[PDB]
C-alpha cells in the first residue's frame, strides 16, 4: 500500500468519460476534466492533457500517465501552500498519503476548511482530529472514503485499505 494504490482504491479506473460523485465530468483514476456542463468543454480539455483527439476514450497507460501527474501536482501544492506544509511534514509516510488524498478529492481550497482539523493532527491528537474530520460535508457526501481516510489519520495504519 502506497498513495498510488490507495488512490486507485478510492477513484477506480475508467477509460470514457464520466461524471464524478459531484456531477462533473471525469475520466481515468479521478482525474477531473471541467465543471463545466459542457461535454465539448470536457472534450477539449481531455484532448489538452493527453495531446491527441481522443473523441472521449483513452488507453490505460494513458490514464496512469495522468494519474501520476496528478499526484505529484497534488504534493507539490501542499509543499508550496504555507497553511498546509508545516502539517504535512509533521505527519508519518502513512498519515501523509492520507494527506494527499484529501486534497486530490477537494482540492487545496477544498482543505482550507479543515483548519481546526489540521491543527489537531499537527498536535497528533488522532482521536479528536478523527471526530472533527467527520463533521464536514465531505464525510457526508463521500462516507465510505472518508471513513478510509480518516481511519489512516486516526491509526497511522494502512488497516482501511485492506481487503
Ligand atoms: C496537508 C494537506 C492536507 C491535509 N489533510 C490533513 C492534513 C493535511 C496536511
Amino acid at each position: 500500500m502506497n498513495i498510488f494504490e490507495m488512490l486507485r482504491i478510492d477513484e477506480g479506473l475508467r477509460l470514457k468519460i464520466y461524471k464524478n460523485t459531484e456531477g462533473y465530468y471525469t475520466i481515468g483514476i479521478g482525474h477531473l476534466l471541467t465543471k463545466s456542463p459542457s461535454l465539448n468543454a470536457a472534450k477539449s480539455e481531455l484532448d489538452k492533457a493527453i495531446g491527441r483527439n481522443c473523441n472521449g476514450v483513452i488507453t490505460k497507460d494513458e490514464a496512469e500517465k495522468l494519474f501520476n501527474q496528478d499526484v505529484d501536482a497534488a504534493v507539490r501544492g501542499i509543499l508550496r501552500n504555507a497553511k498546509l506544509k508545516p502539517v504535512y511534514d509533521s505527519l508519518d509516510a502513512v498519515r501523509r498519503a492520507a494527506a494527499i488524498n484529501m486534497v486530490f478529492q477537494m482540492g487545496e481550497t477544498g482543505v482550507a476548511g479543515f483548519t481546526n482539523s489540521l491543527r489537531m493532527l499537527q498536535q497528533k491528537r488522532w482521536d479528536e482530529a478523527a471526530v472533527n474530520l467527520a463533521k464536514s460535508r465531505w464525510y457526508n457526501q463521500t462516507p465510505n472514503r472518508a471513513k478510509r481516510v480518516i481511519t489512516t489519520f486516526r491509526t497511522g495504519t494502512w488497516d482501511a485499505y485492506n481487503n
